[PDB]
């Protein structure tokens, strides 16, 4: 009777279901309307549509194939350790995340020139794409940007999930260090490193994780009562209520390190952190094998949608890590791995372009010693729990 | 406490789970195994394969792409009703409906030189695709084909899903007259009218629907007492247990009409036979809007597909409008239903072209006609079900 318990402590992280149900038409699956409206949807842009331009053909094609695959995820995939706002907006995401795990999987064949090629079609501008000692102050703030923005609120929202100092200020030390030697190894024009070891970790990382930090422990400590949406009597509670829909319904008591850890904790961290950093150079490789600009909406968006599917994953990973009732994986866990994995093979397949025969191996030598200082950083962190 | 029992019984229908399981080898989950398969392949893959043909390339995406959509299914995707031989191979069947309703919702945006061209690089070949008073008793045995096979165990299997000889009866009949109809409406040379209303409805048809009731209701009689394949003492047992894995477990005792049914009932069987003739239907307006080959592997490929979705298909359906509890439509049966109407405006999209302006109005005429038949001997079937 401990599979029951173990099969139960599974879908309790992979498909978590909705408790205490008040407004019951938020959660009665209406399929067969669905399909009507599939079917006369499509039949609408069969019947109407002008399909003589076969470029807007493909663009509509795809894009419809997305959003009936969206559909097809709200009804048949799982949801996650998360049912707030609603179970279906995770399982469109994880939808999403399998679409994208396909992507790179039929890019993996593709040769260079055919990638190319792909992403000048789905951008034709991206063909064309391409004074420190005198820092005034008022160019401090400059550097300030909506990706600052983007910077600051990610680190929030890992440090909310991760809850720990430790491991996020490692993680930011060792990337911004590994960003600014790359940067220096490209040619990248790359003159200011004070905008990288000061003003990034300093201010955006580490504000970000005092932010992420404060607000976990809030909402740690707080205690949920939900009421009703309908037996709120006046108007601004009503309203309260339907933006508070928008927040979690409870909170984890997050422990990475046990007071005696095994070493398989111990190794699951690491992974943890690894695969942490690996996504971070995922990122900044492809952005420098293909010149993609930051401000076109695939760029951003594809940030957004990771930075969407890591909060799931974190979770998921936390109880297979930790949990000794939970013999197996989440779903969203492990596709968040295989694209954290097949992005990093395009990155190898594609990025010959990068470096020359030297600058490789310093690549390698670079890291292997982030590698090595991970380690000892969480093995420190590691003491000073047993020790302190 | 009503709704758990609902859940419940829409479970049993959608995810069918496995019942006294014995080798538990079989059943277990290795799915972080199955992570680093998948990226050590696909490492392999890119790392040692020759991409300089890219026709070659997009080839070899494709198939890669429906590979491990098909291991995501295995993965993440609903069972159905069944769970023999494996749960996975039914989920992988659903991921493979998935995919062709995706690939019809990409069908239904392009026009018709977009659609013939793919056609023409699935198959090279297609671009260059094309007596009976003297009916000799040999050359009616020399009508016999594999195609006839085909047609002989698809009726068989559909004789024993529904478990009815009017309904396949009524369907087996209506559906010849509409191909002969049909035949002669278009040139097709359709002389020999005696092989499709004599040797199709009678020996094909009609003995493959009658194996198919022999062997329904012996597999309703008999009792399933099911020893593990490890306590067998002999060889003989063994195989044989091991060759039973592939025979249904559990058979049901299909009933579609009460003595007293309701009119929700009788219009729940006449939509099950019109969208069943519609399935029909779109095999042959398929094959002749594009000059589709009967022995291409994907021309009867799909009608395997086809035969096989149909299985759960038909359990859910009758799941559905006979339980009371059922209080929601299987996700197999949801996709054969959205394919079935997508097959059809893909034929009224593209079909333009096959009659002219009298010859629809033919069509239009034969086809109220049929509904009008199918229900009037439905009716029949009623009556005699009430009163004999
Ligand atoms: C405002 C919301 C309106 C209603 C929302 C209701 C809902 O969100 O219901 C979701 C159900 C299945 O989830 P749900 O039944 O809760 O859980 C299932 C679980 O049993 C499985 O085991 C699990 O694997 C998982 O995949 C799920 O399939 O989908 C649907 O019907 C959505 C179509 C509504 C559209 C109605 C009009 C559309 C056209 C206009
Ligand atoms: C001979 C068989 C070897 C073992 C088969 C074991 C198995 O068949 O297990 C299936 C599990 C999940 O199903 P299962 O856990 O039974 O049910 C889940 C249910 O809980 C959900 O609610 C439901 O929604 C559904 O989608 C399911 O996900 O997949 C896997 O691990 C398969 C990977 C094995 C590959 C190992 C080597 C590969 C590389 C070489
Ligand atoms: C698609 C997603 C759009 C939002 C979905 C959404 O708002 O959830 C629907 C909610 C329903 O809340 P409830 O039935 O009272 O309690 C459910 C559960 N007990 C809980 O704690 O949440 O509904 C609400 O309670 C608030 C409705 C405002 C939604 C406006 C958008
Ligand atoms: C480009 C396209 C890609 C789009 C993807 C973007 C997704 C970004 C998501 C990042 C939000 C991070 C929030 C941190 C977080 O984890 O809260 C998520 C909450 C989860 O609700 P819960 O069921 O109560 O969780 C209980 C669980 N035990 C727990 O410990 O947490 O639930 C929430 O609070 C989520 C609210 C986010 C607002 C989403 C509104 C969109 C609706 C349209
Ligand atoms: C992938 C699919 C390949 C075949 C899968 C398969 O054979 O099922 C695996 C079976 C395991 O049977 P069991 O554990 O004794 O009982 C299970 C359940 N109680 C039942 O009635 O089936 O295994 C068997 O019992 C027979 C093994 C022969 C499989 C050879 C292929
Ligand atoms: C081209 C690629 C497409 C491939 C798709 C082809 C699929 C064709 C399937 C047609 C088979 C029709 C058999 C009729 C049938 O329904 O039996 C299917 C059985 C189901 O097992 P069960 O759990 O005991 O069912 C209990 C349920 N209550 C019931 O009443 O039935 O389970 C079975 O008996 C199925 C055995 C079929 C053999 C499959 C072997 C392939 C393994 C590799
Ligand atoms: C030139 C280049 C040089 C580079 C050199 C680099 C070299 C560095 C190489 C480092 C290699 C170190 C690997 C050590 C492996 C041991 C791990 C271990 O045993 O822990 C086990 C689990 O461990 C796991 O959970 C693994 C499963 C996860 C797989 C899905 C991926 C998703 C990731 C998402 C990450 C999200 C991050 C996003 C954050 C923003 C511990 O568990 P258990 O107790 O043993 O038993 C199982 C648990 N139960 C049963 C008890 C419940
Ligand atoms: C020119 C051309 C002219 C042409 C003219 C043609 C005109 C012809 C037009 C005919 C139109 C007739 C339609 C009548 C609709 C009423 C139906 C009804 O109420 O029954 C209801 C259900 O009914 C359903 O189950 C429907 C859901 C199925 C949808 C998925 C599709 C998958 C099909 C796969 C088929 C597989 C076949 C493959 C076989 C090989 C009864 O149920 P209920 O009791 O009311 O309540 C629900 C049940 N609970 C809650 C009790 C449990
Ligand atoms: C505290 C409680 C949780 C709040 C967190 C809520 C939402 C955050 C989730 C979204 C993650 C975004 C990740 C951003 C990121 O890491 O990268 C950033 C990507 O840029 C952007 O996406 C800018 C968009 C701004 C994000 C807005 C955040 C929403 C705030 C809602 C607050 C509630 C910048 O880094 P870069 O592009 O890689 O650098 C390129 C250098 N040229
Ligand atoms: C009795 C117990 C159940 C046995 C059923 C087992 C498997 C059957 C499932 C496969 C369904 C096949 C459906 C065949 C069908 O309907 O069409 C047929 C398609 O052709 C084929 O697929 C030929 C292949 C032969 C099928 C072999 C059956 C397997 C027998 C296993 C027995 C156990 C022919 O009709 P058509 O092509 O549309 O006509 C074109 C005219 N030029
Ligand atoms: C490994 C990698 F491919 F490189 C990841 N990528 C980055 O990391 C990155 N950053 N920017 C870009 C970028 C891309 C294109 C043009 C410009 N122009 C510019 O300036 O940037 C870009 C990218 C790409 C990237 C590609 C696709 C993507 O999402 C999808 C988009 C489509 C659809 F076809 F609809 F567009 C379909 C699908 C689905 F999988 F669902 F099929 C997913 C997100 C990012
Ligand atoms: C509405 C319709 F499209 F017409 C249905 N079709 C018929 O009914 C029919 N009959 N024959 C043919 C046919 C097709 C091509 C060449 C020749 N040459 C010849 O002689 O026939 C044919 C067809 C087509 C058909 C198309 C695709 C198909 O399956 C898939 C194949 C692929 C992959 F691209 F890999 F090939 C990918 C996918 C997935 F959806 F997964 F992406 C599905 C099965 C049938
Ligand atoms: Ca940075
Ligand atoms: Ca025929």
């Amino acid at each position: 009777k401990d599979d029951v318990n173990y099969k139960m402590h599974f879908r309790m992280i992979n498909e978590q279901q909705v408790e205490d149900i008040t407004i019951d038409f938020f959660y009665r699956p209406h399929t067969i309307t669905l399909l009507s409206f599939t079917i006369v949807s499509l039949m609408y842009f069969a019947f109407t549509r002008d399909d003589s331009v076969p470029e807007d053909n493909i663009w509509r094609g795809i894009l419809s194939v997305i959003f009936f695959f969206l559909i097809i995820s709200v009804l048949a995939f799982p949801n996650g350790p998360f049912t707030r706002p609603h179970p279906a907006l995770w399982r469109m995401v994880f939808g999403l995340s399998v679409l994208y795990f396909l992507f790179l999987v039929f890019l993996l064949f593709l040769n260079f020139e055919q990638v190319k090629s792909l992403m000048y079609w789905l951008d034709p501008n991206l063909r064309y794409a391409t004074n420190c000692h005198v820092i005034t102050w008022e160019r401090i703030i400059s550097h300030f940007d909506i990706f600052a923005f983007g910077h600051f609120w990610g680190w929030a929202m890992k440090a909310l999930l991760i809850r720990s100092y430790g491991l996020c200020w490692t993680i930011s030390i060792t990337w911004e260090l590994t960003e600014l030697f790359f940067m220096h190894l490209l040619p990248n024009f790359a003159e200011c490193w004070w905008d990288q070891v000061i003003l990034d970790i300093l201010l955006c990382n580490g504000g970000g994780i005092w932010l992420g930090m404060v607000v976990c422990r809030f909402l740690e400590m707080r205690t949920y009562h939900w009421a009703s949406f309908k037996d709120i009597h006046t108007t601004t509670g009503k309203i309260k209520r339907a933006v508070l829909q928008f927040t979690p319904a409870s909170w984890t008591y997050v422990r990475w390190f046990d007071p005696k850890s095994s070493f398989q904790r111990v190794a699951g961290v690491y992974l943890f952190m690894i695969i942490w950093q690996l996504t971070e150079l995922n990122t900044f490789f492809l952005k420098h094998i293909f010149v993609f600009q930051a401000s076109h909406p695939l760029s951003w968006g594809r940030i957004l949608f990771i930075g969407g599917i890591t909060a799931p994953t974190v979770r998921q990973y936390y109880a297979y890590l930790t949990d000794t009732q939970c013999k197996r994986v989440g779903t969203q866990c492990w596709v968040f791995g295989v694209i954290g994995f097949l992005e990093a093979i395009v990155c190898i397949k594609f990025g010959q372009d990068l470096f020359s025969k030297t600058q490789i191996l310093y690549v390698v030598l670079w890291l292997l010693c982030v590698a090595f200082t991970t380690f000892l950083c969480l093995y420190g962190m590691i003491w000073y729990a047993e020790h302190y």
